């Protein structure tokens, strides 16, 4: 429906890419509860849209998201905490984060929840939760550490210091850096490529990669094998291999 | 043995390095079932050869291995796959295995290199997991070892698009530890295998087992296992000789015992 | 007490940083049992000193620590061993390692036990245990691998080869590289920053980041959440978020 | 309102939310519609401040004979690949009062509950194998973890059923009561849980569940963090003071 | 053919692969030669399309009294660090019919089996401690996971034996039968399993085993993936249809 | 020189270190001072070359009624973030002879022990919930792992107690003895253990403990490494030889 905090729209060839834009410039995209609710709606919608194969999440040019909404948490109590934030992780289709500008606190964690992260030349990542007398509460101490290593993760989480796009890429937090002006376009091109592939196979691949963080290498490889065997129960695997053998373009039907 | 797809031979000082070279150039070293069987044979042989301390696995200059053999699985069914189950044997080898990757190391080829303990890349090597382009996903640790070495963002990008990354990219990301000119790559990998072979076999096997454990348990339990293995080295003659040699300011004489 | 192998002292703004300096220059700071005992004492002392918020551990300019003391284990037997080295991991306050020069074997492991590692331009890391007929025995095969990746870790552990500061940073083993002359000063500045934040919250954050190596991503995020909720039971969380909302400097009380 | 389930509050001061599966015709076979209502009832009781614990039960002859086979009969692999365990998202304790058949999906639903009380004639089993499939809702995970590999393999591979007595001896269920008083007894247990601090009860339940998600070392660390957390509540202060002051504790779920 | 074991096809349609340890003089002490033949028999039965389940047993006096001490007596540490668990690579179900002694390596072998049936006079134990060593084939892992820490510690640290009734009560074994009919009963169970779809049975067995290799959360996710997989088979379709059409299922193992 | 505990060496050759909690007035409430002495006694017995196993017990009426409520009553959340399980750092086996009450911290202490023997009238429980808190020393972890989720949830959420018979049936304790002979019997078991090689016993105990810290696969690998290690000891050679030579083994703890 008519969204208050986000702007959605389909893009790329055949409009196969679902674009979600955080639109709360006043608050530098502070992830207030309302914005989160709309974001989850947009994600669910694009997830159920058969023409969409990949989603691109972005914010403004100055800020992807400055964090969660302090104003909204300010008066919460411990007990409140014990009486929605990671719905993006339940989405089966790939989600690419096009990070331009600030991606701090909850904003940084939201980007890390995405499968792939592309950063604009002037993006900035950080977990300033410590400066607010709290710690990251949406995977900031988990996903950051796993991607960047203990030393840098400890430095960022304990001081609240920010790192550049170049630092993030070097550390493995993000895989590409693009000029501010073309960042979103480039992320859409990548989303396109992914959308071109079979949707069912892409979902299986994404699930396999994610498993790398939930089990031992041994069990991860076993799960990957089971999923690999599964692709053989699909038409697109048959079509993909035949196309290869027949040296012709493959025609995937997401089935 | 009389191999059809691979070329083996001992190299390095005292012929301590076992060199296995994938040899199916017309198929750019596509890993067909027959080649896999010979590779495993060569590995087992070098493993049982007491003169060998480390193995170097390589392919051609244009390709380490362009991938599994699609033509061989193109007709398989789900039931075939399940009710039919050896791609991972190289992981059962106790001696270190170094992959000297020159050119293409894609799909199964990339996974094979990642199964190796160390990876050295030639200036023009290329890594990628194009399984997605074939309507399938990596099936030999491609989504596990790549991710663990390269991080989620790059791993997702590669696995989901099938895009390739350069040798420089792979090194920067931690997939490979060294990059050498195409012409000297294999020589350099042999030098490293030699250094490793110089050490005590038994101790080297324990160390390799310890490092591998870093991917199978919590840091806490990993450190405990490492401790047990560390204590174990004290039950060997080489440990004694090694420390004695250092204290006595003289060269160590290891006997792999 | 009056230490024989280490030099301690408080530094940074308001002497909030506890500096421990390994001082056995003749043995290139080889980690003998006596030095380890003093180091543990210094750590415990700084841990219990209310004025200290972070500790900086360093050695000489030529060597952080050349390794454990070989002569001391030279005559030990397997039964000796099976029937203290990592107490530094029991410290709740952050510990930063300012590595200048050699950080080999036990020295490298000690540095890796620290939360953050800063390296001087000429630092060198390596695990030469293999050259002595033994393997790293204080997390060298675990922390190195987890930070540097399997390929480089195997190369280092199996050959005993050393890597440069630049290599270590690129691989994620250390997060910063500074000139030899200012390295310790820079690490103290980082410790200062950490010490200005809430001690209790900092301890929780450090615990959260460390958990990234002890459980699946799913459970790690759950633990992080519980710790996040916990911060709400503190005065500093309330002051931190209030200060932000009221556009004013936060005054933490480590409570 | 509900077509497949019957809900109602019970116990002291109506602190117990009782959900009763009601599709006697199909022996409470868990069809998609019933699952949707069950989840609703659960969410409702979860949000009801008056409720401290939930009791889930079915009929006297069957808790739930299994998922609805006719509903999946024609599904294909792609349909599948493209919530039956929402009960696991509930923070308040859920007790399963199993009378009669608790097979397949029914057995898995009971195992998803925190506590299981079985009527004298209850029967547990995972017959999915007889249908050319395997348990798909934790049947091979929760059963094994509670009963051990030998018995779990026997049940899953043959589809054989085990008695209430077997289930109790194996640790699948913690109590066995006469068919007629089973539900009443489960409600008494839920009452007791409801009398304790909700916030503390939620933390304890989360701690016990963690025993299946991490190593003992990390589990103990998490438990410690939760233990420290209780000190941030009024109920913990009240509970310990009441003890020291030899008086009854008055919890406020805060 | 074989020196230490006796194999033969049993059960309806010869669907059961029976392997019998045959080293009576050494009370089936698991020497290296016997292990090699056992692995051969397993591989053979595994590749035999007519076999759906394997039953492993020994004599009436002893399933297997332990590894062969004589064989390791002279080994050194270095020797040790320079295929005991092959039975674990078999995809088809393996039932252990334990009669008499199942000690040390013998106990571990039985524990490696998916299901364990014990004769009235079976005896389990891990006496490795009495020999100056510890169980080296999962004795401290599988025993503990099945029996609990207290009893496992007692057995491993003292070398004490437990009865068939103790083993069953503790969950080590799921059934106890008279010595004379034990093997027959295990074959009947193997028959039942063999009757079901081989591919689905292999998936189920893999799912149950996963209960010991990952957190409940990941185990449930793996089980789900395998569950979806069954939908890519003809047997699942046949199984569910047969139920719906109230008729007998004809599985074709695919 | 102990105020809260009574120690003394018992059994053949004074091979068993017996520690008796002695604060009958407080039903052995584990106050901080008692914990400090307990740890001292443990460390002492651990360093005593003549001791091979420790037996921990309390009074006939109570092993330990819990941690000291009076001592934590005034603690704050912040205090909590400013050596309760040191018994777990002891390499030699520790047997808990539980007579009477073993509640809360007391129950957790018993569970930290390697083996638990219970007197006919022992009682186990985790009443932390009744005090507005949750078990904080492994009560939700070790209890669950030994007793299963259903019973563990029941105990932790209601604070209800279970009998010795219940505890044994659930696997929490491995033996039940009359109140009067319980400690004697536990000492006999400690004797047996102390009979074997101390170095090998330490390795075995470490192996069994690993069953709760890693996947079955890695646990088996660790066990293997420990198994190989035993071959680097004289006691293993002595043990195997003694068996081969049909003679009694003479262990020298190395
Ligand atoms: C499960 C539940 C979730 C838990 C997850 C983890 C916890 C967190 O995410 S906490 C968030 C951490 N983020 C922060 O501390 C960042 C706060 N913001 C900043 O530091 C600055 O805005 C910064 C550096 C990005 C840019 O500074 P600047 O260019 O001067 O812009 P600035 O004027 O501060 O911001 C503009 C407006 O956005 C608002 N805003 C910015 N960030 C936030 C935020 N995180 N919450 C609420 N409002 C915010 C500002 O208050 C201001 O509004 P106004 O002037 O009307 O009060
Ligand atoms: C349970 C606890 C677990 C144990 C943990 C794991 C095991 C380990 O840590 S073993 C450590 C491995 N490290 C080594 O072998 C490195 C030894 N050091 C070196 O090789 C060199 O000192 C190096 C390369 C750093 C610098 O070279 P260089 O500048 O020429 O110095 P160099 O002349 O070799 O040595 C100078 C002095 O330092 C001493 N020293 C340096 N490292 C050590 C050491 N590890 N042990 C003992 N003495 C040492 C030397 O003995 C020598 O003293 P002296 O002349 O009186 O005999
Ligand atoms: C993530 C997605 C979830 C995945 C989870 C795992 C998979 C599963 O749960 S599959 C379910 C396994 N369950 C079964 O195979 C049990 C099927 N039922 C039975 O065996 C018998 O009903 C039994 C033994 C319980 C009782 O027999 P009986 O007393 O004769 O009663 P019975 O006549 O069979 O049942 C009465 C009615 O209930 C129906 N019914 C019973 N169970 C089911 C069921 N599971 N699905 C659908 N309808 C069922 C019967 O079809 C019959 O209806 P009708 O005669 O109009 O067709
Ligand atoms: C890491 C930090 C550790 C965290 C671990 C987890 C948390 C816990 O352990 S909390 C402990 C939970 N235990 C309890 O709630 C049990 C409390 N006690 C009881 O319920 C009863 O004493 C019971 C049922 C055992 C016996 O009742 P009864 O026979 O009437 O004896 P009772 O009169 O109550 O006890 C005798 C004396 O011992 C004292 N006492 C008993 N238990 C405790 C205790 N846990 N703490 C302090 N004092 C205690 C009583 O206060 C009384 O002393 P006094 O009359 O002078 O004040």
């Amino acid at each position: 429906a008519n969204f208050q905090y986000i702007i959605t729209e389909k893009k790329g060839k055949n409009s196969s890419v679902g674009l979600i834009q955080l639109n709360r410039p006043k608050a530098l995209n502070a992830l207030c509860n309302g914005l989160i609710e709309e974001l989850n709606q947009a994600l669910e919608t694009f997830e159920e849209d058969p023409a969409v194969g990949a989603i691109v999440l972005t914010g403004g040019e100055k800020a992807f998201a400055a964090g969660a909404d302090i104003k909204e948490m300010q008066n919460r109590t411990f007990q409140d905490c014990y009486s929605h934030w990671d719905h993006i992780t339940r989405i089966k289709k790939p989600v690419i984060a096009a990070v331009n500008g600030y991606a701090l606190g909850g904003g940084c964690e939201l980007a890390m929840m995405c499968d792939i992260i592309y950063a604009g030349e002037k993006a900035q990542f950080g977990q300033p939760e410590i400066l607010l007398g709290t710690i990251p509460g949406a995977g900031g101490t988990q996903r950051l550490t796993r991607a960047v290593g203990k030393s840098l993760a400890m430095e960022m989480v304990l001081t609240g210091d920010r790192i550049s796009a170049q630092d993030a890429k070097q550390a493995g937090l993000v895989s590409k850096i693009f000029p501010v002006e073309t960042l979103v376009e480039e992320a859409i091109q990548c989303a396109e490529k992914i959308a071109n592939n079979s949707k069912i196979i892409v979902a299986m691949a994404k699930e396999s990669v994610n498993a790398a963080f939930e089990m031992t290498l041994t069990e991860g490889n076993k799960l990957e094998k089971k999923l690999f065997y599964s692709t053989f129960a699909t038409d697109d695997r048959r079509e993909g291999m035949s196309a290869f053998v027949e040296k012709r373009k493959a025609n995937f039907k997401d089935h």
